[PDB]
């Protein structure tokens, strides 16, 4: 008989998970390059784009990437996002690169087996399940809406890959309380990377409104916010946003986040139609 | 190929696991519970609902209910709640004939929202009523924290193995067979009544509790009990489970032939 | 349907995992693994250290007094023997089984009774006799504690992957190495390692003072193309070969082309290996 094994996922995925080194020039008195911080990263495609954690590369004078096949590259920082703790790196590779398996049509499910891959002790693999799937939208809601897993997530595998039993990327491990780890869902991680590549930063739309649906009841209105300037008031009920029926608070704030700053959109509330000018997130 | 997944167990079991809010009016304590049946009975931990002025239950489908306290048991750290069942309730899958085995895959289901973790059964534990302590509870390496305490332990079919209860790596759960028995006794009597013979240690008697049933019947230390209540005593642990099932006030012979009357287990 | 279960592995393996009692009162507790019908048992050195009397308890209730055959500091392994004429449960062992990263494993150990936890192989480790440190043991996310230390790490067939030895990363001696160590402890009462005194054709980085290499005339920066009539491709593999060579043996070492006769010696006794230094 065949022993039960996730080795298939490992062989398919693991070569695309790299070591990431943060080196400073002010770290020691002799101003020689020295490692400040270590972490993991995931090679996304053959152009040399790599996703890692922002906290791994913060204030780096030099970023080094090391592949499992022995190759070492200096990396350039494309951009970073504090809200997701993600950063994107670019290495210049000759001769091809290993790349993480991805299936964009795969729907992650609570209970899916996952392996956490991270690269002192060498490349480590730990196993768990998806505890919670989290949200793929741009509106930051906090950590509760990231992907949760009971696969051990430590400083060793942070910025590394979370894959399913087929070796397909589920998310990017991010260190952040009791026996539970977090990852950025891959669908969101991909969106963040494309935005960082294009704009050098993640641009979010911000309407400055709190609320919860029973339409959507407004609990609070941010001061000097787009909603306040438009004339929106507390206790008001928003039945539509940008010609999109609003059945949900979380769903609506995700829609706003996609809307580019400077865009004017109708906000229907009960019936007064207000013209709101979307602004960049804080 | 499809990804390896326990999502089947999740889909079946998870809707039956609820949040429990202890209010003393603000929320003092939080926990999880398991809807047992369509009558609206819910099992949770005693330590969750202790000193509650009001108890509230929230289902994954968003419905919120005020809950009645039916009763609780310190020894198993279980409590039973009851809520309005009118509209119909999601219930935990249960198989009374299912025999749990060491090595069985289990999911612990129960702040950050509903949380599901995976592990195996390390030890099956005893389903009897005589309190033995936590060592005889079901043990699992599926992470057990405050978040899931009072929540469900289920197998890959979604069937209920146990009720989660609080080294560092091992979690404990009341075996579902014992939880079922506790719940029924709480529904009937409003508390768990246990038969108590007051004997430690055929079966060699190590000690005899003072002013206990055994002492009053004439049983002396170092005596050998070959039978209790027309049953052979092969095992101490199994004999005490039998005693626990016996109603207080009942007179049974103890062959060592002495007549003893059962006393209700000490409340503390 | 049927519930997903590793119980098969449990029924095959767990009976062979025993409680080990170090008494001097009981100074220390631990777990052990019955390896074969002869009654040899593997456990941890740190469990049986300074033991006046060692006792072994099987899950079936039988209890035995154990003889200490020997121990090895580098692998934290020790071997016990018990005399049992009533037959013994043995751990399943498959010597042709190749452990892979990602294999499911159960950690079995024998307070709170026998405990079983589940995880995977994070890293396979090395089976060589030359000590490399903890980095090269087998790594697993199956919880490894005082409870199961010295106990068995098995795959889903109940076959032995390794022997548990003490964050969320557990270590075990790979079974292939554990078997080699046990056989050496049984024969010699201690692990005797061949030592050439060289740092890692193969470019020599350093030559230990008063060492076998130094006495043979080998110099630093030299290239070793052969050792004991075997090609030297790799440093790690070559030091494993030397480790198997009995002390006192005289082997040729070809270097570029001078042939040198080296007298292998015992590995200088080092309790300092795992110390940082
Ligand atoms: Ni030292």
């Amino acid at each position: 008989m065949t022993p039960a094994s996730y080795n298939l996922a490992v062989r398919r995925a693991a070569p695309a998970v790299v070591n990431v080194y943060n080196r400073g020039l002010n770290t020691n008195s002799h101003n020689q390059l020295e490692i400040r911080t270590l972490g993991s990263g995931v090679i996304m495609d053959q152009r040399g784009y790599i996703i890692t954690n922002k906290h791994v590369i913060n204030d780096a004078d030099q970023i080094i990437v090391a592949l499992q096949d022995g190759r070492v590259f200096e990396a350039l920082l494309v951009g970073s996002d504090s809200l997701t703790d993600l950063a994107v790196l670019k290495i210049n590779a000759t001769g091809g690169l290993p790349t993480i398996p991805i299936n964009a049509r795969r729907v992650p499910h609570i209970g899916d087996v996952v392996l956490a891959i991270g690269n002192n002790l060498g490349q480590t693999i730990t196993q768990g399940i998806i505890s919670a799937t989290g949200r793929i939208g741009l509106n930051p809601t906090g950590r509760q809406n990231f992907l949760q897993t009971d696969a051990s997530i430590n400083h060793g595998n942070s910025g590394g890959a979370l894959v399913n039993s087929l070796g397909e990327l589920m998310g990017i491990n991010t260190l952040s309380p009791e026996g539970i780890g977090f990852a950025i869902p891959f669908q969101l991680a991909t969106k963040i990377m494309d935005k960082l590549i294009r704009d050098g930063r993640v641009i979010r739309g911000y309407i400055g409104i709190g609320g919860r649906e029973i339409g959507i009841v407004v609990n609070e209105v941010s001061p000097d916010g787009p909603a306040a300037n438009a004339g929106i008031q507390v206790n008001d009920l928003i039945i539509s946003v940008d010609n999109k029926p609003a059945i949900s608070a979380l769903e609506t704030m995700d829609q706003v986040a996609e809307i580019r700053p400077g865009s004017v959109i109708p906000v229907v509330v009960m019936q007064l139609t207000l013209q709101v000018t979307i602004q960049e997130y804080p």
